[PDB]
């Protein structure tokens, strides 16, 4: 008569499965090198052979084509709506999430999209460039690091919170708890039911701090270490935001997505 953890951090894990297009494990198969290899984009050239074949629609204006940078940034909004769209879903695993009110399910995913995108981003990256387009292409570091300020700008931080990431060595069994326990955090601005989110942020923790303790009993402060990620995943996020800021201010070409300008809009 106990709520049963280990259950419970299955259902996660098997939720996250189900609705990410990506995990570890696809991740790692296709960056260790036989059907639709992923295509290497790492100047100016591969960049646009990739964009005919990929994302055909989007060069296909001649010369009214927008310039390599905006759509890249493009390409890269496109990549957040649907992940954006599959957190959704995956919310409605998490034990009490779909109890609460409409509204402060909205809050919720409006302040923890970006801290998810950016954690499962380190599952696609390694220390030379990341995955991108479904499995389907490989952008090198150094070619997004060569882009025109402001869009060189975007990548970098979060391939050094990757790396850093990374070399915890967690698993997707543990990705999908950390991602569940972002979403649930209690203190994002205009929560109606704080109580009742905070019990079920306490609720996935400690799911996630039972399941780190047994699945990497070599690393006994795993957990803390993840709740600093979280810290350290808000300071990226509001950082992010404030670069998309200045890229609409400066950028008249940089059409920003409507849902992503409302994720953005009073966040931070
Ligand atoms: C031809 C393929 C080219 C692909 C270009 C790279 C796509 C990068 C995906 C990660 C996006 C990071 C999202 C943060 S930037 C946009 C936003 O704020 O949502």
């Amino acid at each position: 008569m106990t709520a049963d953890l280990k259950s419970l951090a299955k259902r996660i894990y098997e939720a996250y499965l189900k609705n990410f297009n990506m995990n570890k494990v696809k991740a790692r198969v296709i960056l260790s090198g036989s059907n639709n290899p992923p295509f290497v984009i790492h100047d100016m050239e591969t960049l646009c052979m990739a964009e005919k074949t990929l994302v055909a629609k989007l060069v296909a204006n001649g010369i009214q084509n927008k310039e390599a940078e905006v759509r890249i940034f493009h390409c890269c909004q496109c990549t957040s709506v649907e992940t954006v769209t599959e957190l959704t879903e995956f919310a409605k695993a998490i034990p009490g999430f779909a109890n609460l009110d409409l509204n402060d399910q909205v809050t919720l995913l409006k302040y923890g999209v970006y801290e998810a995108i950016f954690a499962m981003l380190s599952s696609v990256m390694n220390k030379d460039g990341m995955l991108v387009a479904y499995g389907n292409g490989f952008i090198t570091r150094e070619f997004l690091k060569s882009l025109r300020k402001p869009f060189c700008d975007i990548m970098e931080p979060k391939f050094d919170f990757a790396m850093k990431f990374n070399a915890l060595e967690l698993d997707d069994s543990d990705i999908s708890l950390f991602v569940a326990a972002i979403i649930c955090c209690g203190d994002r601005p205009g929560l109606l039911n704080v109580g009742h989110i905070e019990k079920m942020q306490e609720g996935i923790v400690h799911v996630l701090r039972l399941h780190l303790q047994s699945n990497h009993p070599d690393d006994i402060f795993l957990f803390p270490k993840l709740l600093q990620k979280m810290a350290d995943l808000r300071q990226l996020v509001t950082e992010h935001a404030q670069l998309v800021q200045i890229i609409k201010k400066t950028e008249s070409d940089a059409a920003l997505h409507p849902l992503l300008q409302e994720i953005y809009r009073d966040m931070y």
